[PDB]
Parts: C-alpha cells; structure tokens; sequence
C-alpha cells in the first residue's frame, strides 16, 4: 500500500537540541530523510517554530513526498493534534515521529508500519534493561518494554482518541491517547540505537553510533 | 549506630569493565573508597576474581575499615552469597554494591543505609526517565522506579530469603531475593548520576560527571 503514510513529525518547542548537528548536519534531518525515501510514505507534516521551517523547505525538490507545516501546541498531545490537522484526507496511517531520533532504522520504522496496519496501533519498543519497579505511595516495591517512537496510529483512532481525552481528561505518558481507547496497542521490537538526543552525551553517543 | 554496616562489594566475574580506569584509577575504586570513609562501615567484603585482588589489599593500611574477600559463584546471586559467608558475626546491616557504580554519593549511600535500617530492606532508586509499559505475550500493552544499587539488608532477612529461593526457586531480576519474602522493600531516591558503567560511552559520561 503505496503512498499510504502521513508522517507527523515532531520538532517543536543555546541551540534546540533536535537541531544540534550530528556530524553535519541537524538532528531532526536524519529521521526526516529516512521517512522521505520510503515509498509508503506520502506527505510529511513537520512539527517546529516557524523560525526553523527553512531547514526544510531546503530540501522540498529533492524528495519524492509532500512537505508540510503546522505550528505547534503548548503540550507534546496539543503539536501532534496539529499535526493530525493537515494530514491528506486519506492516509491510511499516522506515523508519528520525535525528531531527537534522529537514528530510527528504515528497517524498524517498516515493521512498525506494517504491525500499525495490521494492529491500528503500534509503537516501536525495546526490552527496558535496568531493573524497572513500582512503587507505592509509601515508597515500597509492589516484561517490561522501553516505548520509543514512531507511534503508528490510523488517524479515524488517532481522532477517537483525542476526542475522548478532550470531553473527560488526562495526559501523562502510559498515556498515548490511545492507551484510553480499549483499541489495542502492539508493540513492536525495535533496535537499542533508537537513542532520543538530550545530552551531548547522546550526540557522543549518537555519533559513535554512526561510525559503527 | 557506628561501624555497624559490612558491605559486600560485587566486582567478580579487553579488560574487566570494572577496572577500566576512570580519569586515574580502577572503576571498582571509586566506591571502594567511598564505603571506606563512611564511619558507620566496619568491614568491606570484595568479590572479584583473585587476579584483581591486589588491586584492593594495596590499600588495606589506609583505610579505617577491615578488608575481606570472598570468591564469585557462577550467577549474581552466588557471589553475594559468597559475601555473605565473611561478615562480621555481629553486623547489623549488609550493604550490597556493584563495582560499576563508581559515583554512588556519599549523601545516597547514608540514606539509603537509614532507610535499611528503619525498614529492614532498602535500595536507591530513581524515577525512570523513559515511556515503560508491560506487555503480553501477544506483544500488546497490558509510579516505576529505577532500581540501583547498594541494596541495603538485614543480614537475617537476606538469609530468610537466600533459604527460600534455595528452597524453592527462581532469581529473576523483580527478584531481589527479598522481592518473594512479604518483608517490605524501601526505595531510597537516588541520584540520576549513579550510572552503571558498561559501555565506553558511560565512561565518556562517567568522566563527564567527575569534571562537574
Ligand atoms: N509543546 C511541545 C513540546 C514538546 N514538543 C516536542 O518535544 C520534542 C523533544 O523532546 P522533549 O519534549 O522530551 O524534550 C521536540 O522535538 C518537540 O517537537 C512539541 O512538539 N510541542
Ligand atoms: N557470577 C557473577 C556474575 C556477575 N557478577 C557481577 O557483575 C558485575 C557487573 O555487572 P554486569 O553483571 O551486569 O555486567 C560485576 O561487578 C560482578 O561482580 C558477579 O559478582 N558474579
Ligand atoms: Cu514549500
Ligand atoms: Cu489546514
Ligand atoms: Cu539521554
Ligand atoms: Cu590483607
Ligand atoms: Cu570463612
Ligand atoms: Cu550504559
């Protein structure tokens, strides 16, 4: 199913970290051109300050899907819902990435597509190594999976679901506002290299991994 | 309560990521030496292979507390055991540590050794940063704590729960040992700087953290 994707990239608000360069160059370039070569991909709808839109409209002729702008929202939930505002009226799929992944593989971001058709929704994930526990409000302990990005949701969900946030209320993140809606959510296992960039200890890192 | 607590250090089995030096000197030094400041400690327990154990001795005469060893065993849980066969007959608290937290502060370590002893069982730990959900073996999502280290318990309770894992079953890790006992386990909040050390990229951050 060709041409079926809308991405929504998320690239909002010294230097704003997805935009620190990797090597060359800016963060939020990696993953934006790893979506731009994929034929499922239709249209990208990018999510950013204005003041940034030209890092991308640089690019617009020499990439074989649609390019596009929405501003964003004072929360993470508020920029995708812009995001979701100017997707082609027939997308199949949402995909929703985070520019600070600038290294999500072609490889993942396929099956993670492919199991959010099949599924309505998938995420992308990673066994979560470090001893993980819960605990109360004593502070006593009472498999568990790293959630990554892209979220690949069909957007008729995607709406569901903000809407049913938006008559009652609550966004935590496990919320996605899909984990609300008794649709369920796979989880697709992904790669340890889907590092997000905050520290310039990640860009240590991220570099070291594209050496390797 | 002074020289009350007898830690068991874990150090054991290119080079051994837990002697890769860190600016000047071995991984397994920094909290060593930490522990042997603190007046509460009265006796470290080392468990490391003997090739290393110079590594510890050549400083046995400065120091205020009494050096011990004991040899690894083939899982994680045996060398701790192994640990626990040379402590003080008399010490109240163990306080197990892993070599490849070299940062662990001293300000932590006083607190979580407190709560041990209020509580009986207590680790550091921190709030995970990451998106963490459980998933099913359909591989669909169905507070969460990182977990550190020391772990700080009583040394009977520690045996308790060493018999009945022997007993029975199953080391997991949420397994500690403690985790099966319906005894409380306390999580002391830590420090986001107590980082394990593994890749040479935690060590570019180690070192990173040193500088600060
Ligand atoms: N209001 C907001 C707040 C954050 N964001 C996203 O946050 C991402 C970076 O991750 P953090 O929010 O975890 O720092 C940015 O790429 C930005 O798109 C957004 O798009 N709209
Ligand atoms: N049999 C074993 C296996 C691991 N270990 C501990 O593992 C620590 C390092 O962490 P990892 O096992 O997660 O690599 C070492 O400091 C070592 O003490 C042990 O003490 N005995
Ligand atoms: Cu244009
Ligand atoms: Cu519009
Ligand atoms: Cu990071
Ligand atoms: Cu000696
Ligand atoms: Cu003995
Ligand atoms: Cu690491």
């Amino acid at each position: 199913m060709e041409k079926s994707v809308s991405v929504i990239l998320l690239a909002g608000g010294s230097m704003p970290k997805q935009y620190i360069p990797l090597l060359g160059q800016p963060i939020a370039l990696y993953s934006f051109f790893t979506f731009s070569r994929m034929p499922e991909v239709k249209e990208i709808v990018v999510v950013c300050d204005p003041f940034f839109r030209d890092i991308f409209e640089e690019y617009e002729e020499s990439i074989d899907v649609d390019l596009r702008f929405a501003i964003p929202g004072k929360e993470r939930q508020d920029s995708v819902y812009s995001g979701l505002q100017e997707i082609d009226v027939n997308s199949e799929l949402v995909c929703i990435h985070d520019s600070a992944r600038p290294l999500v593989n072609t490889e993942d971001v396929e099956k993670v597509l492919k199991d959010g058709s099949a599924v309505g929704a998938a995420v992308l994930g990673v066994p979560a190594k470090a001893t993980i526990k819960e605990v109360n409000s004593d502070s006593l302990v009472v498999t568990l999976w790293e959630m990554q990005t892209p979220q690949v949701i069909k957007p008729e969900l995607l709406k569901k679901g903000f809407e049913l946030v938006k008559s009652e209320g609550l966004e935590v993140t496990d919320v996605s506002i899909v984990e609300y809606l008794k649709h369920p959510v796979y989880v697709s296992q992904g790669s340890y290299t889907n590092i997000k960039v905050t520290t310039p200890d990640d860009l240590l890192l991220a570099e070291r991994i594209l050496s390797e």
